[PDB]
Parts: structure tokens; C-alpha cells; sequence
């Protein structure tokens, strides 16, 4: 799949559920992070749109207690890239996940309410 960044001003910033569900309007989903590749390959298109340190959101979603953390797309959540100490449900009201878009790529759980920037797959 093609990753496309959505780096947003104000007006046009998302929601979790806004931004999955404009990814699914054009075809796609929000993009799942399953391995190394694919970590990288973001990064590089963040360097390439100049989006160095910019938050995005993952198709990272809580499913029931048991499975924790899913992939909205429906792919395994076998590659984990998650900050230090995340994901933490902090306040426990954090059930998606957001990408911090600087070299480290890592993910942190957030309110899903939260305005951001999204990436999609295609
Ligand atoms: C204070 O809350 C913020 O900082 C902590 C630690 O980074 C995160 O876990 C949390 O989701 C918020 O981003
Ligand atoms: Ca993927
Ligand atoms: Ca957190």
C-alpha cells in the first residue's frame, strides 16, 4: 500500500474517527505500521514534505480488553513501535494512537478527541 501524509492547518485537522473514516471515503484506511519498512518509509515522506516532528494519527485503536491495541485496517499488531512507557491510558482516556512524527517514529496512546494531522493507506 501507498502512504499519504495529511498535514493539516487548524481548519482541517481530525479527529480518530474523523480521519478513519475520510481514509475509508477514498479507498483506504489509516495507515498501520507493520514493520521496520514501512516505519521507515513514512519517515522518509515526512523529511521529503518537511513535516520533521509533526504528530499524526495511526490507525491505532483499542479493541476489547483482551486484544488491546488494533490496527483499524484489520492487519496484526505484531510490530510495536511505542514510546517509553506507552501506551500508559493516561487520565484513562487515551484509546488511540498517534505517530510522533520525528526520527524516533514512535506511537503514543492519546485521546481520540484530539484534533491532529493523519496519515492514510491506499
Ligand atoms: C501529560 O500527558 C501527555 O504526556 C504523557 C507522557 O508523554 C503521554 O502519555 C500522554 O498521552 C500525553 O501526551
Ligand atoms: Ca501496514
Ligand atoms: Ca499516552
Amino acid at each position: 500500500l501507498c502512504f499519504k501524509l495529511y498535514a493539516k492547518g487548524k481548519h482541517e485537522k481530525k479527529t480518530w474517527f474523523e480521519s478513519r473514516d475520510f481514509c475509508r471515503a477514498l479507498g483506504g484506511d489509516l495507515a498501520s505500521i507493520n514493520n521496520k519498512e514501512e516505519q521507515q518509509t513514512i519517515w522518509r515522506l515526512i523529511t521529503a514534505s518537511g513535516s520533521y516532528h509533526k504528530l499524526f494519527w495511526l490507525g491505532l485503536t483499542y479493541g476489547s480488553p483482551s486484544e488491546g491495541f488494533t490496527w483499524s485496517d484489520g492487519s496484526p499488531v505484531s510490530y510495536e513501535n511505542w514510546a517509553y512507557g506507552e501506551p500508559n491510558n493516561y487520565q484513562n482516556v487515551e484509546y488511540c494512537g498517534e505517530l510522533k512524527g520525528d526520527p524516533t517514529m514512535s506511537w503514543n496512546d492519546i485521546n481520540c478527541e484530539h484534533l491532529n494531522n493523519w496519515i492514510c493507506q491506499i
